[PDB]
């Protein structure tokens, strides 16, 4: 099952749940931070092609919009939570580089900069431009890319 | 281990060695063609993370241009062939819906026919449009997209 870090492509910052707990609480908030240890390490569990659960590998939690909405708008915030069901698969496309909601918006980093500071919440938005970008890439090496799908 | 068929999306013609043998020989071009049988089914087998080798279920050969040049010119026939190398690495792009080789060209019918003829020849090419765009089915479902990855 391969563990992966998820890099913000534009500023090499990471996906975490907010406050780096191994077991963080339903509807803890996904946010970015610089730095790498196992709490922030994912993994990908496939439901249905290239759809799928990010799994967050310390808690086994996964990525939900907030509310579990079906479509969720712009701004919606991400957050972890142990449930599964379909509100919650995303495709992780590692060749235009995003993460993409069952319901087609992106995974961003709210109010979109190319360099969020430390703790900046993660948000749905429909937009594609550089600052969405994500890449998946290796504990060890963090500049290596590896397969999220086996 | 995911068994596939590579179905041209705008025809709906798939891959096939030419001959449809269950082993064919070396350098035997990749053409499209509308039957569906054990003979067409495909397999991946990952090397490095996108990239790997793509193998005709029946026979073990994989997929090479012609000469398994590493940076194959336009208009490069695709064959079968029994070696394992590098210039035979291919990237199975299931969002963008393409076929790419190692050095950036993509799996083009000759001559870019939305509807191309049985026994079509398959060649490499650079440009991106509808007429090489390719998905990955299930053999008992063609309509159904499948992981070829896993
Ligand atoms: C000291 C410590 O554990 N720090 C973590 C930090 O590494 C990062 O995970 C952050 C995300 O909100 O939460 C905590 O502050
Ligand atoms: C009952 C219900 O809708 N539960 C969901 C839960 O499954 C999860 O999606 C969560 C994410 O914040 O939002 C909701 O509370
Ligand atoms: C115009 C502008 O700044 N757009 C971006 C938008 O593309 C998206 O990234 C969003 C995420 O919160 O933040 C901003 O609004
Ligand atoms: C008897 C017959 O037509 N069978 C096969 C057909 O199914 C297809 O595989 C084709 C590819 O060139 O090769 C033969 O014509
Ligand atoms: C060693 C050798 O024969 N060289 C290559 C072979 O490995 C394969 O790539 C083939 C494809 O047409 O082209 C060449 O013959
Ligand atoms: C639709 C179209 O005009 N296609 C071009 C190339 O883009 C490429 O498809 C090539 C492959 O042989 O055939 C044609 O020259």
């Amino acid at each position: 099952m391969t563990t992966f870090l998820i890099k913000h492509k534009a500023s090499g910052k990471f996906l975490h749940p907010k406050g780096g707990s191994s077991n963080p609480a339903n509807d803890t908030n996904l946010v970015l931070h610089s730095d790498i240890h196992e709490r922030m390490y994912f993994q990908f569990d496939v439901v249905d092609e290239r759809w799928g659960y990010i799994k967050h590998a310390a808690s086994g939690k996964i990525v939900h919009p907030l509310g579990g909405k079906a479509d969720p708008p712009n701004e919606t915030k991400l957050v972890l939570h142990q449930d599964r069901h379909d509100r919650a698969l995303f495709a992780m496309d590692f060749f235009n580089d995003n993460i993409i909601h069952k319901a087609g918006k992106y995974i961003h980093p709210k109010g979109g900069s190319t360099n969020p500071p430390n703790e900046t919440l993660t948000v749905m938005h429909g937009d594609k431009h550089k600052a969405m970008e994500f890449i998946f890439v290796s504990p060890k090496d963090k500049d290596k890319r590896v397969l999220v799908y086996v």
